[PDB]
């Protein structure tokens, strides 16, 4: 649904935000440089994972970017990630947490933040101690990480996995406020 981003972006959460901060809202390439659907390869992505562990876990999360990062996804259909202490990995925003991938992300010159809204297949969750310096699953039980397990403040996606458990599907564009 189209909506979803204005949805999470406007009327999310506790802070909101207003249209006139609002930049821009673009749908990502439908194809990778080799010519792959990205769709299609997530659901591919997503199916193995619900086999395995019985559920996908798929979320909505925020992740933090650059000017040069969203050029890459925008131009190329290429994830980059920008360098959030819990471990050493791509750091997310929960669905509901857009101000605070806000507060937690750069703003350039001209005034002006960068993100993407994505699809995660998160899997089976782990606690991530934060200023921990893991990098992968603690064991084969698990596939991802987060901050913690009743009130996640972020999602952590290994290195491993970030070119087939990230599927980014809006771009977003906003002015810092007022």
């Amino acid at each position: 649904v189209d909506s979803a981003v204005r949805k999470l972006l406007l009327e999310g959460a506790g802070q909101p935000f207003s249209e006139e901060n609002i930049i821009g809202i673009y749908r990502t390439p439908l194809v990778d440089q080799q010519g792959r659907a990205r769709f299609n390869l997530f659901q591919k992505e997503l199916e193995a994972t619900k086999m395995h562990r019985g559920n996908a876990n798929v979320r909505y999360a925020w992740l933090p970017c650059s000017k040069d990062t969203m050029e890459e996804m925008m131009m190329r259909g290429v994830l980059e990630v920008t360098k959030p202490v819990y471990g050493i990995g791509t750091h997310l925003a929960p669905a509901n947490c857009a101000q605070t991938c806000a507060s937690y992300s750069d703003i350039d010159e001209n005034g002006i933040m960068r993100m993407m809204l994505c699809r995660v297949i998160m899997g089976n969750v782990e606690v991530v101690l934060p200023g921990s310096k893991q990098f992968q699953p603690t064991n084969e039980r698990f596939d991802s990480g987060v901050d913690d397990l009743q009130k996640p403040k972020h999602y952590i996606i290994w290195d491993a996995n970030v070119h087939r458990h990230i599927y980014a599907e809006y771009a977003v564009v906003i002015k810092a406020p007022s």
